[PDB]
């Protein structure tokens, strides 16, 4: 018997996660309503973030003060040209929501998203300069969801202390799930005028990171690609310590379908021209079977061994990273 604003709320989920809405909505008792206001806060916070018609002057308030609108009932923002931006014109029929949820979860999703607003304010002025730099940017807008959710798994106590303690563990399951949609999604990116390759790496390829959209210069855009994909690799063991953490199946699903849609993901762009020409993509079929299969560690390791053997036969000896992916790959498979 749910509210009408509950209700409002997971057709906004479906609208905005997709196929992966039937997923959150499998959740187990007061986890399902938490992660489905999550994922919506979420949504609303980055539809502002990425609209690039708000200046940065307005936009640095909206990002900093956005915690504190889930507790103003009347707040909405009518004025986005983006597309999820449903959740902002009806944020308060979200923040009714969220208002609704225990304490314990509300303090986890506001203390997430002050943290999330003040990151995302502070790459507004600068691009992703070095490694260390990619992995912050990373932390702010993926880790730190990544984070919260372990919180809020803790919280409801269908998983133990540790998930929520180990923030290291968590921060790495964003990570890697972040550097593969920001590896992949290059061209998109490029036709909406974003810029999330680091520069200490590209910049040793090419003078501007929009030049490997030019046929002439595919060579370069692969190799660094290749080298993009490998510092992505070196998250696996987290994500797989993570992984075999969790007891509830619910939440091992939850936890476990988007970390196998991202290997998948990096062993289809591995060494492919296609990136830079619009079209990598895992599709339906392919993880319709990969949702089915990913739902027991053993399953979701044999997943992983896959995809990392396809990758190690694939490395060209003349990649300029080939010995760096070898060795990750060895360390993976080992542990």
């Amino acid at each position: 018997s749910l509210s009408s604003s509950l209700k409002t709320c997971y057709k906004y989920l479906n609208q905005t996660s997709r196929s992966f809405a039937a997923v959150i909505q499998a959740l187990d008792g007061e986890m399902r309503n938490a992660v489905c206001i999550f994922y919506l806060v979420l949504r609303a916070l980055d539809t502002l973030e990425d609209d690039m018609t708000i200046s940065v002057e307005k936009k640095v308030p909206l990002l900093h003060n956005f915690h504190s609108f889930l507790y103003q009932p009347d707040w909405r923002f009518m004025e986005s040209k983006e597309k999820d931006r449903q959740v902002l014109e009806d944020f308060p029929t979200i923040s009714l929501e969220f208002r609704n949820l225990a304490e314990k979860y509300q303090t986890v999703i506001a203390d997430i998203c002050r943290r999330m607003g003040i990151g995302m304010a502070e790459f507004l002025d600068k691009h992703v300069t070095s490694e260390q730099e990619w992995d912050k940017y990373c932390h702010y807008v993926a880790g730190l969801v990544g984070i919260g959710l372990s919180r809020l798994f803790s919280a409801s106590e269908f998983e133990d202390p540790l998930v929520g303690e180990d923030t290291e563990r968590a921060n790495s399951m964003g990570l890697f799930l972040q550097k593969t949609n920001i590896i992949r999604d290059y061209l998109e990116d490029q036709q909406g005028g974003r810029e999330f390759w680091p520069q200490e790496v590209w910049s040793r390829y090419v003078k501007k990171l929009g030049d490997f959209a030019k046929p002439e210069n595919i060579d370069l855009a692969v190799q660094c690609l290749n080298e993009l994909i490998t510092n992505a690799l070196h998250h696996i063991p987290d994500v797989i310590t993570y992984l075999s953490r969790l007891r509830n199946q619910s939440v091992f699903n939850f936890c476990a379908i988007p970390q196998v849609m991202a290997i998948a993901t990096l062993a289809a762009c591995y060494n492919n021209q296609q990136v830079f020409k619009g079209a990598v993509k895992i599709r339906k079929g392919q993880a319709v079977t990969l949702m089915m299969d990913a739902t027991n560690m053993p399953a979701v390791k044999a997943i992983i061994y896959q995809y990392m053997e396809e990758i190690y036969h694939r490395i060209p000896d003349s990649d300029p990273s080939s010995s760096k992916t070898r060795q990750i790959i060895s360390t993976i498979r080992t542990q």
